[PDB]
């Protein structure tokens, strides 16, 4: 099954998942001086008080932070949406190095990481009902750069040694948010697709302008994860990303001049 060695890495996808060459696909590049400024862009509104984180998971491809998302208590709204999007889990992707990790580029950069927030539209009721709708997904797109330390992402960084291969769990309760985020919500967006496999092409993209900095050391400690499982060979978890997609006949619009 699919993963990002040679053998099963993004270049494979297609053959089990077609749509990896299809009209929508993410990431992609983000080429600034070509993103226009978009008046109609309502402002961006990111409301986490609420948020209860339940678990972290390492799923043999990334780990994600799961929330509870039975009621409306961590929602995105505004900018290019209608309606509500509750927030469902965070996953990471990051590099071996860090010059590289992100998923979306901009200008080319990679980050050494990049975060996504994932929200479902609760018009359609749950998250699987979701994903098969063109507008089912908001995922707010978050980079990382190697500098100081993010106090915020700590209890993420000090949780993962309890998770260290392929199907391991904890609790993650209590955990907010909104310490992942950078200062501004400057962002750009398009229409785009999950960026794993089933690569389903139901995502409004928020990618922010502005990166977190995170420290060598906190990113060093993703790139102890195991992709394989418990008494596995040991590959380590290291350059879970995809690689550009082509544009195609899409326009990414700022949010920002
Ligand atoms: N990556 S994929 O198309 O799902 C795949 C499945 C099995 C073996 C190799 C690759
Ligand atoms: N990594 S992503 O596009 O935000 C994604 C979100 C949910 C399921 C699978 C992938
Ligand atoms: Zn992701």
């Amino acid at each position: 099954h699919w993963g990002y060695g040679k053998h099963n890495g993004p270049e494979h996808w297609h053959k089990d998942f077609p749509i990896a060459k299809g009209e929508r696909q993410s990431p992609v590049d983000i080429d600034t001086h070509t993103a226009k400024y978009d008046p109609s862009l309502k402002p961006l509104s990111v409301s986490y008080d609420q948020a209860t984180s339940l678990r972290i998971l390492n799923n043999g491809h990334a780990f994600n932070v799961e929330f509870d998302d039975s009621q409306d208590k961590a929602v995105l709204k505004g900018g290019p949406l209608d309606g509500t999007y509750r927030l469902i889990q965070f996953c990471f992707h990051w590099g071996s190095l860090d010059g590289q990790g992100s998923e979306h580029t901009v200008d080319k950069k990679k980050y050494a990481a990049e975060l996504h927030l994932v929200h479902w539209n609760t018009k359609y009721g749950d998250f699987g009902k979701a994903v098969q709708q063109p507008d089912g997904l908001a995922v707010l797109g978050i980079f990382l750069k190697v500098g100081s330390a993010k106090p915020g992402l700590q209890k993420v960084v000090d949780v993962l040694d309890s998770i260290k291969t392929k199907g391991k769990s904890a609790d993650f309760t209590n955990f907010d948010p909104r310490g992942l985020l950078p200062e501004s919500l400057d962002y750009w967006t398009y229409p785009g697709s999950l960026t794993t496999p089933p690569l389903l092409e139901c995502v409004t993209w928020i990618v922010l302008k502005e990166p977190i900095s995170v420290s060598s050391e906190q990113v060093l400690k993703f790139r102890k994860l195991n992709f394989n499982g418990e008494g596995e060979p040991e590959e380590l978890m290291v350059d879970n990303w995809r690689p550009a997609q082509p544009l195609k006949n899409r326009q990414i619009k700022a949010s920002f001049k």
